[PDB]
């Protein structure tokens, strides 16, 4: 299926793993988008809206799902129904988010 | 949904990332699995035939889908619908295999 996951004790909260489904639905290699923020995927149509949402969740450091127009290497449109969440460590100390994407 | 990440490069192969939905399926709890390889989640009536072709697989370091009988932590069984997926680094080594989780319900 269609997942990442970023460390957001890096700078910028980047990708540092990506499904093949990841690589499909998007269009990038593994290559291309290892090391970057997710947010290359948004574009003109994306709702800052929802992807003020998004920053809260990550703040606050919980799950969330929303849903927002992202675009393909190719430049093409789809609906990421996008959800997120928190994996803390033993210590209970934020390590990583994940993140599972669908085209809708 | 359901999903982990192993390191090959470890001994034995082990967990090292699991996503809630794993742990909600298998009644396990985050350290209880981290750094234990997945074959805990098998029992009593899990075929070994098909426990062959998924070690087949990993030894060929190739993608593969497979059902199989699993047990939670409880014991209760459930049909998981399988698939495992390598991961190689820029050089072409291998780094991760990730897995995804179905029941089969
Ligand atoms: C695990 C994870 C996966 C994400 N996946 C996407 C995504 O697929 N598409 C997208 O537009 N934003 C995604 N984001 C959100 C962006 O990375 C970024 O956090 C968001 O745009 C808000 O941050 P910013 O205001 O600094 O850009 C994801 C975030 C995380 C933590
Ligand atoms: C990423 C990954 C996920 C796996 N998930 C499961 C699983 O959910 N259930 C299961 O019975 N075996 C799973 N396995 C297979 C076992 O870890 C192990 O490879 C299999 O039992 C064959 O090894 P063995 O014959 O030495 O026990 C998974 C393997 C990998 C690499």
């Amino acid at each position: 299926k269609n997942f990442v996951i970023t460390d957001p004790r890096l700078p910028d909260n980047p990708i540092i793993f990506a499904s093949d489904g990841f690589l499909e639905l998007t269009e990038y290699s593994r290559e291309e988008i290892l090391g970057r923020n997710a947010r290359f995927l948004q574009g003109p149509e994306t709702d800052q809206a929802t992807v003020q949402k998004i920053r809260d969740a990550i703040r606050d450091q919980r799950e969330t799902t929303v849903q927002l127009i992202n675009y393909t290497k190719s430049g093409k449109k789809f609906w990421n129904l996008l959800h997120l969440q928190p994996v803390r460590d033993q210590k209970g100390e934020l390590q990583y988010f994940y993140g599972v994407q669908l085209d809708g």
